[PDB]
């Protein structure tokens, strides 16, 4: 009176949906409430998840306090009572009226999955919820059979939460065979039957997949218009569940579903390499990652590492914490590695190395064949002094990285080189099994000085570290692994990368 919005072409609608195919953690948005002179309100406010804690509902503190000024009352469904991984529904004030937020409906989930079965289709399940927009001109009933009261989804979006007597049912079938998923969801009344709201299907990519949802009824005014923009991921050390969202591609509708599978014990695989190693306590850590090597996820939040250079330097404000990445290299595509620390202004914390492949495929790991593998490396040694190695592109004096690999035998052999050394100062030994190599790192008898460079000063030796590898990529065109070692006699943490070649 007069209300005016901006004025949104259908490509920026698109690209505002196509946004939200992001991974993450999770996701979660606000119940939409007309303002009085609006007739209707779209879902909107639909933000991702980046805390890591499966007790913390996205945005319950907000509720609660808006809730208790005006002497509301939250309710909160999660699922925590049947799921271990992942988290959805809603926290929803239950005697909300007027103008005031009525609550949020999210999922999330923890442990981004690194293995998944090996193959077959899976069955999931669990539960769905939703909210809509709210609309006043959407032949939305006054009375309404599915939902409680007066003009559901008029004036203030409705939500499974409002449902008369029903549960709101989700059944996925995941053949990881092709990476392909499809799911119903389904609503069950008090008189045990089921009714098929909208069918699911996806491609699984990383550990997450995207595709549609195709709502079953066009007539129906709330659960009724089609998906294009479904996404969600499996969750849990071995894809025990999963969890996602889609949004109805007129912005009337937001859904969330979880799922997980029976108890049967599945062979997995490894799909993601993504862990650290503290350069302090020279232990590793596993990273949160989506199957993206080329993005680095630090609380949540989203690092990217590709640059125009060999190796490139980012910097990225993450929750007041300014981190940095050197992240190597160019000429990897499916793997990146390097060195990740704090900026506390003129020092740094927290130094660490880290690495991230996404794996090759099992039954693509050659059966045969003798291959060299050419690539750098980033390392730390601490023997009283510190030795290092930093990533570079000179392959014939630089801090050298190569590999001879027999898949024929399974064998990988490795030589790790300071810069200017005519003789490696690491020499790796693995054996191939599946998708990746597990092995020793060795220096020489008497090791290798710790340059200095001084004659009086003392030389470095490890003997059997252990050393973990992957092949990554469509055809294991590259390789990666990482070792670390702590002891009082010398300490190590060692990250490394490498590209198959050709005989020019
Ligand atoms: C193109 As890629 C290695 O980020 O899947």
């Amino acid at each position: 009176k007069v209300n005016y919005t901006d004025e949104e072409t259908q490509k920026r609608k698109k690209e505002e949906l196509d946004k939200l195919m992001e991974p993450a953690l999770g996701y979660v948005t606000k119940i939409p409430v007309n303002i009085p002179s609006v007739r209707k309100t779209e879902i909107s406010e639909i933000d991702t998840v980046t805390d890591e804690s499966l007790s913390l509902v996205p945005n319950e503190d907000k509720l609660r306090t808006i809730a208790n000024e005006n002497y509301g009352s939250v309710v909160t469904k999660s699922g925590s009572n049947t799921m271990n991984f992942v988290r959805s529904g809603y926290t929803i004030d239950v005697v909300h009226y007027g103008l005031r937020d009525k609550g949020y409906v999210y999922y999330k989930g923890v442990h981004p999955s690194k293995e998944l079965p090996k193959g077959n289709i899976i069955v999931y399940q669990g539960e769905w919820d939703f909210t809509s927009n709210a609309d006043l001109d959407a032949k939305r009933p006054n009375y309404n059979p599915e939902f409680n009261g007066y003009g559901a989804g008029q004036r203030v979006g409705v939500t499974s939460a409002d449902a008369k007597e029903r549960t709101y049912i989700s059944k996925f079938n995941i053949d990881f065979s092709n990476k392909k998923l499809n799911g119903q969801l389904l609503t069950k009344t008090k008189e045990n039957q089921e009714k098929l709201r909208y069918t699911v299907e996806a491609n699984i990519s990383g550990n997450r997949f995207r595709g549609k949802a195709t709502a079953t009824d066009k007539t129906d005014p709330i659960l009724g218009k089609d998906s294009e923009h479904l996404e969600g991921g499996l969750y849990g050390p071995k894809s025990e569940e999963l969890a996602g969202k889609f949004v109805a591609h007129d912005k009337s509708l937001f859904a969330v579903f979880s799922g997980k599978r029976g108890n049967d014990v599945l062979e997995t695989v490894k799909i993601i390499d993504a862990s650290k190693i503290d350069l302090t306590t020279f232990e590793s850590s596993e990273l949160n990652n989506f199957g993206n090597a080329n993005v680095l996820i630090i609380d949540g939040q989203k690092i990217d590492l590709a640059g125009a250079d060999f190796k490139n330097r980012k910097t990225v404000d993450i929750n007041g914490k300014t981190m940095v990445a050197i992240a190597c290299c160019s000429n990897l595509e499916y793997m990146k590695f390097g060195q990740l620390w704090q900026k506390e202004g003129e020092q740094t914390k927290d130094n660490s190395l880290f690495l991230q492949g996404e794996r090759t495929a099992t039954d693509k790991i050659p059966v045969g064949g003798n291959y060299k593998y050419v690539g750098t490396w980033d390392a730390l040694v601490s023997k009283g002094t510190n030795w290092v190695a930093e990533a570079d592109n000179n392959r014939e004096s630089g801090y050298r990285s190569e590999f001879d690999v027999n898949f024929g035998d399974k064998k990988v052999s490795g030589k790790l080189f300071d810069k200017g050394g005519i003789v490696p100062v690491f020499m790796i030994n693995a054996d191939i099994k599946g998708n990746g190599f597990t092995g020793t790192a060795n220096t020489t008898d008497t090791g290798f000085a710790l340059d200095s460079g001084s004659s009086q000063h003392g030389n470095a030796v490890f003997s059997d570290i252990k050393v973990n590898g992957g092949f990554y990529g469509p055809t294991a065109g590259e390789l990666g692994g990482q070792f670390h070692h702590k002891s009082d006699n010398g300490s190590v943490g060692a990250v490394f990368g490498a590209k198959r070649q050709i005989e020019k």
